[PDB]
């Protein structure tokens, strides 16, 4: 199941930049950064698609599977439905924004992968997460599949 | 007799059909995001509806095969009717070809007056496994802009 | 609970069992009415708005675990398109055999606008008739040409 | 406990209070009205059809019908037994008792005959479809529950 | 005229023709009656239900069901056309059409699926009955146009 | 109230009377002794093991398990809930809480999936065999109620 | 990865069975047993196979990979090698049975799964299997794969 990996991967950015803003050692050592498997005092925000309801709905449950039995919380989790794979980087940018998320899951289907033509809207998905990853500074998962 | 048939054909199935449909759930969930939170207690489900009153829309088309793409937009214009939407409240624009798409599309979507932008083009020859560059840079055109503005806007674009 | 919320429920049989019934509800609206201008040919569609509109929902509790699922698409049909919550009158049934019945008193009032039929079906060993299936659907076709009033029939077999 | 005239018994109680509430007080608004028949058997009236053929299962199924009734609260006074050589006959016997405004349910018991071949058994479709009709005409509960051997 | 939205038609006018011929007063005798129905649209009002489902073929019967009726003389003003979801609700439409004085003739049209592996269908057999016994009730002739896939 | 846990639930209260009044006192000849447990949950402990697997419909049976005991006369302090990751630690988990003197009865829930084959599922064997060997062993009531998607 | 998922369940089996041995709470509401996804203070024990090297070397390094990440330290994991599939039941009930170990890992990898000629090799791996985790008292999770 994606839907549990790629939740996975939000716990621990959240601790690992918390970590970052913080203060490190004085030195008198290799100085290293990691962050710990735990998910509690951490907020989520979810972003599904709408398109292929058999397949996208089992990944969804997985997302909030990982986050409760991980130490997390269900009360500071926050889902957003889209209609198509198209619109979640937008809805993804305007949930990101908000100061109390700190980290962002993006859920879909895409429908093929080996032709130049649906390249052109799978690309901009992936092209659209990358950018906001970096212009907000805001942990971003691409945990989308093919089929 | 040419006018019967074809007021009578059915634009329920077209792409416009289905690309006025996601811009209206999109508004309502924008205006839905920009409000008061929740109070608590429950885990946060945000939705948007489909009621089509109240808000206004733009729509950009090409000029290509003007035989197939006229009733493309004629299933947008049907959908936000179907929905509640005043006619009054929507705004057609046409461009020669769809390479100039995304910079029309970009002054409706900088004006206060529009919720949402719908964007309908028809591509050609594609059956072929080169890449296309025209084709390339409409659809990333559109998705900059949206991202940039903050506003939705919804790519229906089928090939022939 | 919260995994069941999150669980998607558009595009089932109970999603498109209610939207017809919101656009026969405002096409029979629209006969009541006065007639065109009379300067072309005369048109009728009935609209998806469902603002201040009635309707009447007939479940079979057979099958507790997968009926819910329809009967909350048939619900949020209804808000989703703008329909209120308070306007929804729901009547539960043992099994198939008592949907047409109970569907004929809600059909019947004057303040419900149209009735959504969901149920299940058994499907035995064999592909042989079935009585109990047949039955069903026969009973609400004959109760809405006789009430002057459209229900819809949305059901699946397992 | 199991057999087919319980279950078939246990309809005709909570359609008899389902139609009750609905047709009586209307609601006030500030949610959606939910309607539900209760199990209990007080106060209600109920008739029994039940075929000759096949005297030994019949009996039994018979029998679980009373039982199921004064189990949830029902009385044996209130109940009607009628009986009637074949299945052919149950539609025109449990009209009579439909009719009757001292009735609140009506309970059909019968046992079929497997036919020649998988084609439409006439004696089978008829009983079936009799039963329905006489509901929606009466507006009263019907329960059809029949065993093929 | 190789569909059969062109066939449908053409009924619909003959047989309304043959309608009139009725209810008005009889012949002069001296041989047997034959009622003829004639193939002139002039002075007749219709309608028309079609069902939005199979949006690829339904369509191309519809413009045939108008192609027939301007052909025979038929006027552009008086056609009425109402569209429908699915098959299943066909029937209701045409009874609120049916039932206006104005109108003359109905015209149904549909697609249903192709099925056949069971012994029979539960969608497929209501809408034609629902039509049939219709027609009967109201007097009024409603032609079937629907073809399964 | 139709639910496998519902079902499930109720062998476990019927099973733990069963067993009380069969080492119970003897009887006294004259007739042949009748065995039989009654459904009063009043006085008696269980214990449930539920999986995390497909946690949507788990949930759904889970509830039904302590409504079921709960309705027929129990006590939710006696109840005791156990959760397993997955189907084929079950026996392992049930095995604990039987060998324990202060339960009864021991009720376990899961989801199954299906194979690619109709050969024997190794996952699906095990957890239906390993159950009924624990039961044999320590004398103790174990109920098998699983549902395959 | 089924080396992930099935170290990951030795985790909360350890924890699992090490809340039963303890005292629950004094009544006064419904009790409940939980296991959490913490591997700090627990000893793992794992058994492979040999056969099909390709694709049994990833599967374990799933499994010392999911110990360290969730908490637990890679001092106490003890790794026992075997020829083949044939001869994990007697090699795990020999390393459960040491006082130390709360849990074992077996992992391995089947042939065939559509004939029954193979089904008397594949059923015996794992109705040996069972038979310990009852015999024993101890977890034992079952992490082997088909091809």
């Amino acid at each position: 199941n994606k839907g549990w990996e790629a939740a996975l991967s939000a716990i621990e950015m959240a601790n690992l930049f918390k970590s970052l803003r913080g203060t490190g050692g004085s030195g008198s050592s290799m100085e290293i950064y990691e962050g710990k498997l735990t998910a509690e005092g951490l907020r989520f925000g979810i972003v599904a698609s709408r398109f292929n309801h058999a397949l996208v709905d089992r990944l969804v449950e997985g997302a909030i599977d990982s986050i409760v039995r991980h130490g997390g919380r269900e009360e500071d989790i926050t889902l957003v439905r889209v209609p198509g794979s198209w619109e979640i980087p937008v809805a993804a940018g305007e949930l990101a924004r908000k100061e109390d998320i700190d980290a962002v899951i993006a859920i879909g289907v895409l429908i093929r992968g080996c032709t130049p033509h649906f390249d052109y809207i799978a690309s901009e998905v992936s092209k659209g997460l990358a950018n906001l990853s970096l212009e907000l500074r805001k942990p971003i998962t691409f945990g989308v599949i093919t089929a």
